[PDB]
């Protein structure tokens, strides 16, 4: 039986195999024929039918997991495609986390004799991180963050070290948010959540952009001025908000100057597109720092696949947080961010 | 010199006026045709141009002011229309609030030998609503909330005294928001603001419905369906969350249902303005009772105009806030909620 993790959430699935790397000449007769055709696709693809890519920059190499050494991979593919995927494994324990794992329970057991363990997306989320971060990413740090983000010229990815990770704030950007507080390995909660995150940007720009990827978004908003449907404090104000702090650059609301009819015939799609990412990145700062005051935690780690090849919210989240907190929190990134649940997940094998 | 307060937001301007009506027979000689004619043109309208609206079922009658019995009247109209207010004015201090009140400084000056004293937004935003409460509306209590919030056939709205308001927590709903902790008469901070408010509600629903009012907008999503563009917890488990008390109608992704091409296609404009409204409202209920446990005060009061003739908005709040809180949070609303910067304003005319 192969070794893997999934994690099936609302929009993706992500999935962490451990490819054995040791096999013996006496282990590799007893292979059976599926066993090591499966493991041939996994490692001889990048793409996986038409949705499934495996991000073979994140792959853990020369990992010594449950005694043996190997490779940990990473693959994703939309939920929506998770009938083929069942499909195809129906011509083994399977430990699954997410929603995807309650609600799509029956459908894994058309595979025959299959054993699946549903286990809980924030635990497998908390133990899959604390893991990466304590076998590195091939020697290098797991977790960074943005040195001098109020300066440009300066902005710069630094590695960060979180060898004691307690206490910890995590942000977990999927299609929503969770925000969880971490005091331990064995004592965590979810302090709250927010039901603006991935899949308001991507619903909402596919309503106003008619972009058809999550990158393709991006790349819209990448070329936007989100200023252009955006209404400033400069807007209302003719300046700086100065007794309370608020700069003019500041959003006082957001699309708040498309209630003029001449503003949204003149509005651009890429300008909608960087409003929309503004927005939401915005609130989830925002968010994440009342949370961070409140559990007195000054550590905030943004995960989810909303930040992947996201560098925009990414910076965008690293000067936020820095300003806005007047120094007092900070901003950290993880290189692995979308598949700790999948990871966390492949960890409670031994535990079946 | 008429008594004026005037409040010029982002969005609308509010206008506060004190109606003497103990005029003496000498008084009236005195009274400068131009000073009479005023009073006649703003008591026998209810609407002033093609903008102007007098919200005369909130006009306070037989107030003592400054010494003097007068009706008090309350008056908006768009901040897009102050270059008419200004030049129907060119052919008196005004105590003037808000963003506008430094942005149009120099328009109101063009108006001759006028006096503009400029005060906070926040300031008469506090001594407005501390005054409007004190001296009651017409007998009747200017605080309510609604009863039983979790149970809509118990639902029904009902009086609440603040004859010691403190603490009190001030959730601004205007273009932005805006949440103060008043913990007395002259000690209040802004504790935080978030850019998501009735400009974002008013924005989007334009861009999604081409919707050309906010009254037009309310209708839609009164109509409207909001789970045909949102994604709810059941659509990603199958149910509820139980472990993390998340019950399946609760939304898991605001419009993340719109990620696929064939919900997009079948959604209706007044599901779009609903699932707007239902985004932005239960984000600010969300920040409000994060605000309210950090600054431990268990009484939330939401003004501005955003929940005007919205008895949607409030009602959600109301249930979302006892919801989520396990009833230790309140949501209470105010007769006269838009209009407490301008009464503010109003009241510091004895200071100059
Ligand atoms: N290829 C992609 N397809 C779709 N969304 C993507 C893609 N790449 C990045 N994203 C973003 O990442 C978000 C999904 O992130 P993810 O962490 O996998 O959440 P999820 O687990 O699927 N949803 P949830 O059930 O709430 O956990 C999407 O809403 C997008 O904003
Ligand atoms: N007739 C209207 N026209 C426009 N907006 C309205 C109207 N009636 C209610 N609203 C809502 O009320 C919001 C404006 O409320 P308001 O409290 O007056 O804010 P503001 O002071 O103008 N903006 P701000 O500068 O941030 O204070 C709008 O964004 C709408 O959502
Ligand atoms: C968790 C894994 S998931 O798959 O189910 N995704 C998922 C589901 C729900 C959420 C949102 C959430 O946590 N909410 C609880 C707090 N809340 C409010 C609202 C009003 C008020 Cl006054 N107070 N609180 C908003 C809703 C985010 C998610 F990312
Ligand atoms: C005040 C009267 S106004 O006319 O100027 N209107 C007005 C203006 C601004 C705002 C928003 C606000 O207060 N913000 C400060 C806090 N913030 C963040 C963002 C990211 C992070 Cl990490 N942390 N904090 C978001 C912006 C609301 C308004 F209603
Ligand atoms: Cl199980
Ligand atoms: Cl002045
Ligand atoms: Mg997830
Ligand atoms: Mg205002």
């Amino acid at each position: 039986s192969p070794w893997f993790g999934m994690d099936i959430g609302g929009t993706l699935v992500k999935l962490s195999y451990f490819e054995p790397i040791d096999i013996t000449a006496e282990e590799e007769q007893e292979e059976v024929e599926s066993l090591k055709s499966i493991r041939k696709y996994l490692t001889s693809n990048v793409a996986y039918g038409s949705t499934g890519i495996r991000d073979v920059h994140l792959e853990l190499k020369d990992l010594t997991l449950f005694g043996r050494r190997g490779n940990l991979h990473f693959i994703r593919f939309p939920t929506q495609d998770l009938p083929t995927f069942i499909q195809m494994g129906r011509d083994t324990v399977l430990c699954a986390t997410g929603g995807g794992a309650y609600k799509f329970e029956k459908d894994f057991r058309t595979i025959g004799n299959l054993h699946l363990h549903k286990l809980d997306e924030l635990d497998c989320l908390v133990k899959g991180l604390l893991y990466i971060d304590s076998v590195s990413f091939n020697g290098q740090a797991e977790c960074y963050y943005f040195a001098n983000a109020s300066e440009p010229e300066r902005c710069q990815k630094m590695p960060f070290n979180l060898d004691d990770p307690y206490p910890l704030l995590v942000v977990n950007i999927g299609s929503g948010v969770s925000i969880l507080a971490v005091h331990s390995k064995d004592n965590y909660k979810r302090v709250t959540g927010t039901s603006l995150g991935g899949g308001t940007f991507l619903g909402l720009c596919s309503l106003l952009t008619g972009c058809e990827s999550f990158e393709e978004a991006l790349e819209m908003a990448s070329k936007g001025d989100s200023t252009q449907a955006d209404k400033l404090v400069r807007d209302i104000y003719g300046g700086d908000y100065e007794r309370f702090g608020l700069p003019g650059w500041a959003v006082a609301s957001s699309f708040g100057n498309m209630i003029y009819k001449e503003k949204r015939e003149s509005v651009s799609k890429e300008d909608l597109a960087r409003a929309t990412l503004v927005t939401i990145t915005n609130n989830i700062g925002s968010v994440a720092r009342m949370c961070a005051v409140n559990e007195k935690i000054n550590r905030v780690v943004f995960v989810g696949n909303f930040l992947r090849v996201n560098t925009l919210s990414m910076k965008l989240l690293a000067y936020a947080l820095d300003y806005w907190s007047k120094g007092q929190l900070k901003a950290l990134f993880l290189e692995h961010e979308g598949y700790f649940g999948a990871v966390g997940a492949l960890l409670g094998l031994p535990n079946f």
